[PDB]
């Protein structure tokens, strides 16, 4: 459980692709095969109010977006590595979509 | 078949199956099986804690149910095979405090 919040990863599903940690740090035991939730972020999707922005500079090879409607918890395991760190605007903006997907407070 | 509402409880394919609350908004919902329904799955046979609040009986499943916050997942529509209950309105704000802890939001 080297995964952070506000980490971006490559994630297993054979294909690899990139999300967004999303689940909080304190949840992490360092155990395989423990649920961490991600937010798919992908380059061939067209940007929303629910799919907000990824830069390069985030961690992504291409202008991307962070699917937040296809949350989901997925064992640590596929996790097979870093790619970088998201802005804490983007955060934000993942955070407030979330928060309107799953209609909370 | 019906569309999910949320707070419904259905049955999910994976074979294997399981029920699951439905927490993504309603207005979300337009009417094709490959849609992405968010859901947070129920088993009975983790014990009850405050990220894995009690589901009763009276709400659909079996006796000794907990929603699994930490286990949310978006499924396609197409996989939610059965509509097996609704929750109480005080589960569903359990289930909305534990999500909201599990993911950080304000």
């Amino acid at each position: 459980a080297e995964p952070r919040r506000g980490d971006l990863w490559l994630v297993s599903l054979g294909k690899h692709r990139p999300a967004v940690v999303v689940s909080v740090d304190e949840l992490l035991t360092g155990i395989d095969d423990e649920l961490v939730v991600v937010v798919p972020v992908s380059s061939s999707r067209s940007r929303t109010p629910l799919r907000p922005p990824v830069a390069p500079s985030e961690g992504v090879a291409a202008d991307s977006v962070a699917v937040c409607r296809g949350v989901r918890a997925v064992a640590r395991a596929r996790l097979v590595e870093r790619l970088g760190a998201l802005k804490p605007a983007t955060m934000r903006a993942i955070e407030n979509a979330l928060t309107l997907i799953l209609g909370l407070p």
